[PDB]
């Protein structure tokens, strides 16, 4: 344990401060903190080294890549037993929480300029061949709201987590529907999670399925069935060309990006 041949920022405990719990993700507590920088403190629970080094590979490769809409990475503390990944404080925190308290005064042009902000990051990951796998409302955070006359909205989004690939079958199935089909039993995954993202977004944070059983989740996919068209038409081409269960079809997030600005 502490692999020594990847590349992150080792943060000594006696540099952070934690604050308040936030909420958690997948096997981590998360809490405000500060690094003597307003940060969030992401503390791995008790794991054995497989989860730990599917954690350290995310907080490396989010260490080395850089984006107007990609969420720092600080490093890596390891304080005792707890692995502990440094992150940016993104003022307002994930973007379904705000939208579902928001619900029905959120415009659609609003809801156009955050997939084009978003599209412009999956844009760049693509480019350097590198898979975020958490595509999901809940990691697009808020830097700026963006409601008020003469403002508009700018999002970060924040590091996947542990390392999809270290997952259990199960944390795989409560993913659904941003997970893509073809990772329940490559880049190209990250298009079906922005696709079922912006179903995400133009449901006001709701997203499809949730009322659903984990079997029920699982069921769906096996069967092919199709996710519904999202409730700004505008998008129903887009959102049907990114959730189309062959992984190939997917069009790049060049094209999608393109299209969004016409749009
Ligand atoms: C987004 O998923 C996580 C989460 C869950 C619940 C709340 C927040 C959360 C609330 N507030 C106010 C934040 C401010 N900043 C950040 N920053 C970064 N980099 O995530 C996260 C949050 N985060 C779970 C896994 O990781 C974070």
């Amino acid at each position: 344990r502490t692999l020594s041949q990847l590349s992150f920022h080792r943060v000594d405990q006696k540099e952070i401060t934690q604050l308040s719990h936030l909420g958690q993700g997948t096997r981590t507590n998360v809490y405000e903190g500060r690094l003597r920088l307003r940060v969030v403190l992401k503390v791995l629970d008790p794991s054995h080294h497989d989860i730990a080094l599917a954690f350290y590979e995310t907080a490396s490769l989010m260490s080395q890549v850089s984006h107007t809409h990609l969420a720092f990475v600080h490093g890596v503390c390891v304080r005792g037993p707890e692995n502990i990944m440094v992150t940016e404080y993104v003022e307002h925190g994930p973007l379904d929480v705000w939208l579902r308290r928001e619900r029905g005064h959120v415009p659609m042009a609003w809801k156009m300029v955050v997939a084009q902000q978003l599209a412009s990051a999956l844009s760049y990951l693509e480019n350097k061949n590198l898979v975020h796998g958490n595509v999901c409302g809940r990691n697009i955070l808020l830097a700026r709201l963006g409601l008020a006359e003469g403002t508009s909205p700018f999002i970060k989004l924040s590091d996947p987590g542990v390392g999809l690939g270290a997952l259990s079958r199960e944390e795989r199935v409560e993913r659904i529907p941003w997970l893509a089909p073809e990772c329940l039993p490559s880049t190209a995954m990250d298009k079906w999670g922005f696709g079922a993202t912006l179903l995400e977004i133009c449901f006001d944070g709701e997203a499809p399925l949730q009322s659903r059983s984990p079997s029920e989740k699982e069921h769906f996919y096996q069967r092919q069935h199709r996710l519904p068209e999202p409730s700004c038409p505008q998008l129903a081409t887009l959102t049907s060309q990114c959730l189309t269960y062959e992984p190939t079809q997917r069009p790049s997030f060049r094209t999608i990006l393109r299209d969004l600005t016409r749009l």
